[PDB]
């Protein structure tokens, strides 16, 4: 069907997708950047990090595919090797289609925007102190006081999530994980410590206590945001969908990343 | 409808056990603690969690109820001044039916056994090192040494699981979470690190290296298991169900618990 | 001998400080914010390390004392209604002088500027990401890549230290304690992980890999360093000291400021 | 001067052992297990800790060596093809002594025991739960409630220490380190959850609440004790010597042993 192939933009990366789409002229396979059907990342997790905020605004009518180029990422899960097996196999059709759940972020004022996470979405200071009331489902669970809170999707878990003690998280569960950045726990401040991890529907909002300007970052996007009324945090009802060819399970990336390969 | 009442055995719970039994006698309110259709248990956390175990073959026919004569629990979330109106709720009925997941453990030798398990289900050795392989859906992950392993069910991230960096899950997740016990990480020795959270009909199975006897717990049991082949772990088919009266979330009662009350 | 008095510029300690200074003024006392040999610091511990960095070039000729007139901090261990008696003793004289290890950073360019600190300094990145080699006494120990570190004196630990994991450790120990911000480590990122603690004469120095812009901080001051070739951290010559005129032993501090008071 | 070699048993370090006698042989140097000077130990760091504490009754007459057959070791840190070098440099003498803190132990009963750790000193519960009053130089820091609690030497900071999530300590700093296993934190119970670094002439003194029965680890030994007082821990007057031919540091050796080799 209709395809496109993004880059990394280096050298090994560009003539990968370069051969791929003459590989891909013999057959019915149409190139088109603007409404495909397939969406090839060559490169690294931040190269498919773009690739899924460049097609954003059609994921039910695109499966995603990454490459790895470099070493073996959580998205870019095929080797340079493979890429001839896997444009005859791309061509024919009639593969499994694999969906992870994605983060949904709003940013009120005082018109609000609306954002979308394949990894996590933090919040952190413009300078001074952060410091934030959490709030779930309309009840107030504690006042946070520190560096920041990370909210992250399934597949995020293995990401910052990770570096800052979250759990690890299969991504058949719908769900988002909420996690502290170097919290403040003394006779005044008093936070939960530990991840939590919100189902479907719950809504997590953060309010500000004094400053109201918050740098946001949603994956590798930053914005600062000023004049911030709230942030709001639930699992989207979109979802990202993955070409799959053959089992390559969560559990065994997970392995290959961290413990060996 | 048929009910009975555990109590844990002091002088403040016996009599409020008293005093319930006395105004369902007011009532179409039947005692029996052979087919109870609602249990109601009086005490702390741990006399739930052995009103559970006692009725653990007959809970899809059994609403539970825990009131706290102590300190508020994850499952005792009923204060003692309000038997009186719990009684008459009771009573009518008419009530919401709330269920939660549970963690199924089998224990293979070389005649297998199962357990049913609330909290978590631990894993250490019988005096000397405890080395397992960890295999998850019949693929090696990893090999863990260390002080043991925890696998917790939802309700269970705040117990144990809790005071071993594991995340807080919401009970509406059908899941399970494995955290690390001091493990060993240094040049011959690997682990994740990070606590794992299963979905539904994923099997994480321990396997022995060495020795072949483990200290066993499910919830407050512990038993010496010898001869060990295999310790699977799933969630659980079966599910515990709460009689719930009220509104009191998940994580007001974790706030309650842990923030501030 | 010589005085000087400095507030956290509210109500509350303004006329304490205005009060002070009254008593003061009958005995042989001298109020002089110039060369005072007795500095007191009215506020909470954010005033403390004001007045710290006030008179960080005539520490060896300063004694100074913290009244705490919100809640205990660990430098302002007086509180309010203990002046007058604060007053008199400290009037009379002859008392015992106590003294706190501080951390010298030192910041070269491509002319290298040097600071005092008595908490902690951090260095962060200025906006990308932060890889920085970490280099003990001229020997590479590890590739850093992450949100930053943390380098704290022994009174620091109780603070940004602890939040990041690290211990708690008792100012007679003429030492340092780095800690990890959300470190990286998968199959190419490897850092230790464990906070490190050194003693005097050891030099922990940074370097930059590619960004060579940093955010560092001296206690509260924060900074933004450019073309920066190196940061290095050691026990500093200097000590802070205290005027001490009870039994106030740093564990009991610590009791106080976070297990209860 | 006089001499001893202890081994792993297994067959590479058996016969390492002979052939260092036999090179010993060609000098002034008498092997005598019973009054040596010098004491080599070849395996791992448990054979290691079984030869320290094999002579811990004349800790200030000895000098240990470790070699490693396996992998580098801590304390064993020469290699197997150097041990003909390392007889040579030893027989000829001169060389440079290198000294370690020590734990020291006291168990009071309702007569004392004392023990010396090089690694660390741990306390778990006979069963039952482990609960202890924490005393810090007969001051109640904590009520600990848990698995137990760890005090590790400078040298033990990188073992069990470490897994427990303690700082790595040099080992010239004369202190100690006390780490919690699994501690409970919630509404009834509050432990500092941060490791406590104390120095010289400090004593932390555990004492039961309930059951006073411990299971008390000394490195590898590990008893039952029974009608349990207290629990005394303080950095020793006694040090271990090593004998130091060549500059190894402390942390390159924990960058060979955690980062990589
Ligand atoms: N202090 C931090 N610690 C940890 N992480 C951080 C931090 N600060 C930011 N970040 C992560 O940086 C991401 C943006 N950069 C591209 C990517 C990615 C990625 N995604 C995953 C994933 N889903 N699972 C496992 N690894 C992953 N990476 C791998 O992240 C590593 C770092 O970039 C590379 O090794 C990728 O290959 C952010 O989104 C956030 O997650
Ligand atoms: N080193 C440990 N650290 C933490 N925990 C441990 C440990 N060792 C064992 N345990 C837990 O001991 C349980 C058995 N005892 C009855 C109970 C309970 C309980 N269940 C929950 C829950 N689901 N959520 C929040 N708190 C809970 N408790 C509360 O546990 C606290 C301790 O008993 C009391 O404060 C209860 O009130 C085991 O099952 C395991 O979970
Ligand atoms: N994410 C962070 N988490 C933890 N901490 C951070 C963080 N970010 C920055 N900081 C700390 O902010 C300090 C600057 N502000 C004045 C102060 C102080 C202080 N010093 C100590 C101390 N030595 N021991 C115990 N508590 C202390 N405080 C108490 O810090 C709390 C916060 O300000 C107040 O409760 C003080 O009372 C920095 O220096 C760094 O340490
Ligand atoms: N759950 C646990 N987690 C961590 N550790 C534990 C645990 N349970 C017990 N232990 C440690 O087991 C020691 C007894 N066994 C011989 C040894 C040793 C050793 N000493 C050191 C050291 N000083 N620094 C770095 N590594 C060291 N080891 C290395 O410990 C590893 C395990 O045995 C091997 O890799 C040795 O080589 C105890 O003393 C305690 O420390």
């Amino acid at each position: 069907m209709k395809y496109m192939i993004t880059s990394k933009g280096d050298e090994k990366s560009d003539l990968l997708r370069l051969n791929m789409i003459a590989g891909f002229g013999e057959y019915d396979m149409e190139y088109d950047d603007v409404e495909p059907e397939i969406v090839i990342s060559i490169g690294g997790d931040g190269t498919f990090l773009s690739a899924f905020h460049q097609y954003e605004e059609r994921l039910d009518e695109i499966a995603f595919i990454g490459i790895h180029t470099g070493h073996l990422g959580f998205y870019a899960d095929w080797r340079p090797a493979e890429a001839d097996k896997l444009v005859k196999l791309l061509a024919k059709g009639e593969y499994q289609k694999v969906s992870y759940p994605l983060l949904k972020t709003t940013v009120k004022y005082g018109k609000e925007a609306t954002y979308l996470a394949l990894n996590e979405s933090t919040v952190k200071s413009s300078g001074g102190p952060f410091v934030v009331d959490v709030v779930i489902n309309d009840i107030h669970f504690e006042r946070f006081r520190g560096d920041g809170l990370c909210m992250s999707t399934p597949s995020g878990t293995t990401a910052y999530n990770k570096s800052l003690g979250g759990a690890l998280m299969h991504p058949s569960i719908e769900a988002m994980q909420l996690t502290e950045m170097a919290s403040i726990n003394n006779r005044v401040y008093r936070t939960i410590g530990s991840p939590l991890v919100f189902p479907k529907h719950h809504v997590v909002s953060l309010q500000p206590v004094n400053d109201k300007d918050f740098q946001i970052s949603v994956d590798h996007l930053s914005i600062l945001h000023r004049d911030v009324q709230e942030i709001r945090y639930e699992v989207s009802a979109k979802k990202i969908h993955f070409a799959r060819f053959r089992s390559f399970p969560f559990w065994r990336r997970v392995h290959d990343s961290f413990i060996e390969d």
